[PDB]
């Protein structure tokens, strides 16, 4: 019953754009909202694609391989789950195995991928796709991974034991200021929960 | 190694304001961003929270408290965890029970909280705090639920099994093409891979 009336730009940068939506709410009734927008955003499928990779080794534990780097929103460094925007006409499951491989190194296998999903919808449009990846670490294809980053790109590899991953995570935030994205703090909990 | 050099104000509204950032890469060379604030942080604390309402009975398995209502700047209805922005002064874990009894009429009891986790840190600086909430369905003060939304709040409460998430989650997503938020999503997607 509610629908978006119009969008009108407040103020647009080269990648970020803020504007002021009016949409019609249930009583008929016209209201209004801040939104944001990535100017880089195409007729796609989503923004795009947050890969959670599952390193396996027979004998051992499985790992959950993340990234940390510096985010100049938040003035500080995040760990995250590996991800990156999508290419045209390629679908989420490529742009999965592309960005964790040239991130991280490591070649996986899709496991499966979840349709687009929100990442802040009270403040933006922004949507990815969740792609979860399997890396069989016997093979020697993953024996030593090599990352592939770009300029302006310093991405650090850290791998923590699914097993114990919330634990493992507070660990890494009482040895320094770090903040963990809210996707894999969701994960690690769920793993906490459901056992 | 890397920090901010400077945040300069590009234009700012009542609840949202665009910054331009510039900062130290660790070559040492100057870089800028763009990024994106809420103009309603307080200081010494996130955003908001996130609540995870888990439903105990005893003739049933867990249940999943979510939320599903119009988020403008997704153009349409999105499915998360009860959530709100936390009042000044007001702790987190109080601004959780308050909100999901606002939002669901449920009363909870703590379980746990989180430190402040980001939620789309290459955009903007928010956080919240993810805070577990255990309800007893069986107490008869939560026979019959009854919310009470403040000003211009539609929302309406789906509980979805907890053993089941997943699948139920892209049950709804296909059969009203809504959207479901990340966070929930990667909650589902560890339920599913820990069982
Ligand atoms: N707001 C911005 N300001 C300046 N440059 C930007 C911005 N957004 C994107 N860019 C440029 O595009 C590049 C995209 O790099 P990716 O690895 O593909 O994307 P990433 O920054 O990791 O974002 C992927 C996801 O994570 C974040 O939560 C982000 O909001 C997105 O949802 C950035 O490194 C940068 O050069
Ligand atoms: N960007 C905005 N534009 C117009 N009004 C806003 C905005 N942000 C907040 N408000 C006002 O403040 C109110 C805050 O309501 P809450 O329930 O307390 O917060 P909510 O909008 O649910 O946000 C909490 C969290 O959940 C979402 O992921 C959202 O992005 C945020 O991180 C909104 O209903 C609205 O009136
Ligand atoms: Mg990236
Ligand atoms: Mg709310």
């Amino acid at each position: 019953k509610q629908y978006i009336i119009s969008e009108e730009l407040i103020s647009e940068g080269k990648w970020v754009k803020l504007e002021k939506t009016t949409y019609m709410d249930p009583t008929g009734k016209t209201r209004t909202w801040e939104s944001v927008k990535r100017t880089t955003r195409k007729e796609q499928t989503a923004d795009g694609v947050a890969v959670i990779p599952v390193l396996q080794r027979t004998l051992h534990y499985e790992c959950i391989v993340l990234v940390k780097q510096f985010r100049p929103p938040m003035g500080g460094y995040c760990i995250e789950f590996p991800a990156g925007l999508i290419d045209d006409g390629e679908t989420p499951e490529a742009a999965a195995l592309r960005e964790l491989e040239e991130e991280t190194g490591y070649k996986g296998d899709i496991a499966e991928c979840s349709p687009a999903v929100c990442m802040d919808p009270g403040l933006s449009n922004c949507t990815i796709h969740i792609v979860t990846v399997t890396i069989n670490g016997d093979d020697a294809e993953n024996a030593r991974p090599k990352p592939k980053p770009g300029d302006g790109e310093f991405v650090e590899v850290i791998s923590l034991p699914k097993n114990d991953l919330l634990q493992r995570l507070d660990a890494l935030v009482a040895e320094e200021h770090l903040t963990v994205d809210a996707r894999v703090y969701s994960y690690a909990l769920a793993l906490k929960h459901a056992n």
